[PDB]
């Protein structure tokens, strides 16, 4: 993606967009007990933790655009993985707007708690005076969408999260590109049934675990996958895709049988317009993050992109034997063969993606179960039941969660969160979870659960 025109707001007739520059984080009660490094995002140009231009920083991530048509190893990965996704029969039929909006299963109910967009954001004007959970009310949203339309400017806000020490200092914060509530509905109406279909179908089949629930789905995944391990890391891959990769999704889309009008919509995701602060600009590429269906496109795109280096790196590949699921740009996937991923990600270099095997700059040279992640994830096979693995979620990054809060009002849900993934670091790691939050007067205050009540759930949910 690259930005390709940016002025101030004001010339264009936007107002200001105001957005939070003061972090939500503080420590929390635990943040002497535990250890950690992390530290709030930078939100704001003047934060005196900065040891780069700000601005210049956040933006950095669109590194440009390859300018190429759909080449033939691009229609070839296209036909394989529409080939997969015709396998499950998805409708391309609208979603009818109340299931769209208030939940059906495999499509769970509009956030009402996320930005509205524009022009909402300027006019005071919350997702909540215009839905109602109770009422199911369509009214108020029908009239806003007639009113404002569609294809509305994206809000970008600057994610308030927590962040390596790296990070802070070079200012590489994220962004969340907001899409308006006109476009949210209307794209979930067009593609609803598609989001339903990968979100009840986590595997190889869509190629996508958007949606998965590690506890059940990490017994899964070793089973999906046969053979040697392909695990390559994107280095911005949102902002890296060029138009070329959404022409790609487009034909994807419809083989599936969308209409060339209803592929439309991937038009208002590759080619943007957003609202930052003070500012307005237009972004050709770059998969915006935050917009309906962004981790589920992200994550056909990535199916996309795999196979087109393999059938340009492996003339001879037998695609029908390859295995993956992304969520987005992380991918675990497999081939009965071994693949030398440097010679993927040096083929990803020249269509625009920047790529490195799992091993690079670590201590091992072959990417295993033992050593591979997912979702952050480890996996480690139950040691008395071992057809079910454990997804190991690093107790370090339990600890640097534990440390901050946003609001010390949800303390027990937070901490409580944390215990169903600290358990599968072992009973011992897990008593010395406890003990240390139990060692300040609030962490006796909290019903923390048992080691042996979340394994025995745990056994049981299969
Ligand atoms: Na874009
Ligand atoms: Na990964
Ligand atoms: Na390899
Ligand atoms: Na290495």
């Amino acid at each position: 993606g690259e930005i390709e025109f940016i002025e101030s707001s004001k010339d264009a007739g936007f107002p200001v967009i105001n957005t939070p520059s003061k972090t939500k984080l503080e420590p929390s009660v635990f943040h002497q007990v535990f250890e950690g490094n992390k530290e709030p995002a930078v939100l704001r140009s003047g934060d005196p933790r900065l040891k780069a231009n700000f601005e210049e920083a956040i933006f950095s991530k669109y590194i440009g655009n390859v300018n190429t048509h759909v080449d033939e190893y691009m229609l070839e990965a296209v036909d394989h993985y529409a080939g997969q996704l015709a396998t499950l029969d998805i409708s391309t039929e609208p979603m009818k707007l109340e299931d769209a909006v208030y939940g059906t299963e495999g499509l769970e109910a509009l956030d009402l708690t996320t930005s509205a967009g524009y022009p909402y954001v300027a006019l005071g004007i919350k997702k909540r005076d215009i839905l109602s959970k109770k009422t199911k009310d369509l009214t108020k949203l029908k009239e806003c969408m007639d009113k404002y339309g569609l294809n509305l400017p994206m809000v970008t806000y600057v994610k308030d999260e927590l962040r390596s020490i790296e990070k802070v200092a070079k200012g590489k914060s994220r962004l969340i590109e907001a899409s308006s509530l006109n476009d949210s509905v209307a794209m979930r109406q067009t593609f609803g049934n598609l989001y339903k279909t990968f979100h009840l179908n986590p595997g190889v089949v869509t190629g996508s675990a958007v949606g998965c629930d590690p506890d059940l789905f990490w017994s899964k995944i070793p089973v999906m996958l046969d053979g040697h391990l392909i695990a390559l890391d994107y280095s911005g891959y949102d902002a890296s895709l060029s138009p070329v990769w959404f022409a790609c999704l487009k034909m994807i889309l419809e083989k599936l049988g969308y209409t060339h009008k209803e592929t439309n919509y991937i038009d208002y995701l590759c080619n943007s317009h957003h609202l930052y602060r003070d500012k307005h600009y237009f972004v050709r590429g770059g998969m915006p993050s935050g917009c309906s269906g962004t981790s589920i496109f992200n994550s056909m795109i990535n199916n996309i992109i795999i196979r087109t280096l393999m059938l340009k790196v492996y003339k001879g590949i037998d695609l029908d034997q390859f295995r993956m699921i992304a969520y987005g740009d992380d991918v675990i996937a497999s081939y009965p063969w071994p693949i030398d991923a440097s010679l993927l990600a040096e083929a990803g270099k020249g269509y625009g993606l920047i790529m490195t095997p799992a091993d690079k700059g670590e201590c091992f040279n072959e990417v295993t179960w033992t050593n591979v992640t997912f979702l952050k994830r480890y996996f480690r096979a139950d040691e008395q039941y071992p057809f079910l693995v454990h997804p190991v979620m690093p107790m370090k990054d339990i600890h640097e969660s534990i440390r901050w809060t946003k609001d010390p009002k949800n303390t027990q849900d937070h901490v409580r969160s944390l215990c169903l993934l600290a358990w599968h670091n072992g009973e011992h790691e897990y008593e010395e979870f406890i003990r240390k939050i139990r060692s300040v007067p609030v962490g006796r205050c909290l019903t923390l659960p048992a080691f042996s009540t979340l394994r025995r759930k745990w056994l049981d949910s299969f």
